């Protein structure tokens, strides 16, 4: 854990986490001559890899879905074999990430229940995509054999596979707009498919980090009505092992430059400082973040 160099783990290069890490690092790096922190971004497999690799020491921060923030801390669900990681700390939360289904026009897939018996990219092993897909799979009584093909491509390979007719649909736990879904919809005629019904309703009712989501009509070519699903929040997490001064300066960089931050990616346009402190954060805030929030009056 260096005091003067930090690495943020994100996701595939055509998702939202990757440019989010870039935006955070830009706001840290602009004052590196003062606080001495150089911030670097890594593209990664996603939430699960990010938690595990903060733990093993190679990442200082990671962008992690609110459900895997909770389970990574507690050593539950996807993290059960790894055991608890009670040093994990929240920093702030960010944009909403719906459970998106992106299907071929000819796929016959009109809702989440239609994924069974199709070629479905359920997600790569390090991703929040695959881990939250397992939750959906649980709700339906599905296993990997419920699909004709349970493909595990990382995010930046999914649109090509869908358009090349190697899968009927891919799922993606991701904010909007993003490049992967823009490509599939605007260059290969894919559709965004809702996830509704009693199984999704149970998922939302039974968990505080799953809430109903809506993608508006016009977000993407060809999706001409709004699309309902459920969603999580993207969150920035770290470890107690990272120094309070480092987390303080990173948190201050984002919040004291909030009007700039919310101009850096269209997914950030409607963030609210107060919600960023609490929403989607179910584990202790890092003391360095708390220190800034108390200075700013966001925590009394
Ligand atoms: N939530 C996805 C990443 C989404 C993104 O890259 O923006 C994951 O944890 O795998
Ligand atoms: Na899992
Ligand atoms: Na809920
Ligand atoms: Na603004
Ligand atoms: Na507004
Ligand atoms: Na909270």
């Amino acid at each position: 854990r260096a005091q003067d160099f930090i690495t943020i783990g994100t996701g595939s290069v055509t998702g939202v986490y990757y440019p989010t890490g870039g935006a955070i690092c830009k706001l840290v790096n602009k004052d590196r001559k003062d606080h001495n922190i150089r911030c670097s971004v890594e593209s990664t497999g996603g939430s699960i890899y990010n938690v595990n690799t903060i733990r093993s020491g190679e990442l200082d921060f990671g962008i992690v879905q609110s459900d895997w923030q909770y389970h990574g801390y507690n050593g539950t669900s996807e993290f059960a074999e790894q055991g608890p990681y009670k040093k994990l700390r929240a920093v702030f939360s960010m944009h909403t990430e719906p459970f998106n289904i992106i299907a071929r026009a000819d796929s016959g897939i009109e809702n989440v229940k239609d994924l069974a018996g199709k070629r479905v990219n359920i997600g790569n092993p390090g991703s929040g995509d695959r881990a939250t897909m397992q939750v959906v799979m649980d709700a339906f009584g599905w296993n990997n054999d419920s699909f004709k093909l349970a493909a595990e491509l990382k995010g930046s390979e999914r649109s090509q596979a869908l358009c090349d007719n190697k899968i009927d649909a891919f799922i993606y736990m991701v904010g909007h707009p993003n490049g992967a879904i823009k490509e599939a919809t605007t260059s290969c005629a894919a559709k965004l498919v809702p996830a509704t019904g009693p199984e999704i309703e149970k998922i939302v009712a039974n968990n505080p980090y799953y809430a109903y989501s809506v993608v508006p009509a016009g977000m993407y070519s060809g999706t001409d009505q709004e699309v309902k699903s459920f969603g999580v929040a993207a969150t920035l997490v770290t470890t107690e092992e990272v120094s309070e001064a480092v987390v303080y300066n990173l948190t201050k960089a984002v919040f004291e430059n909030f009007d700039t931050f919310t101009r850096l990616h269209p997914a950030f346009a409607n963030l609210k400082k107060e919600d960023m402190v609490t929403a989607g954060n179910s584990i202790p805030l890092h003391p360095g973040a708390v220190k800034y929030y108390k200075e700013a009056g966001l925590i009394k």
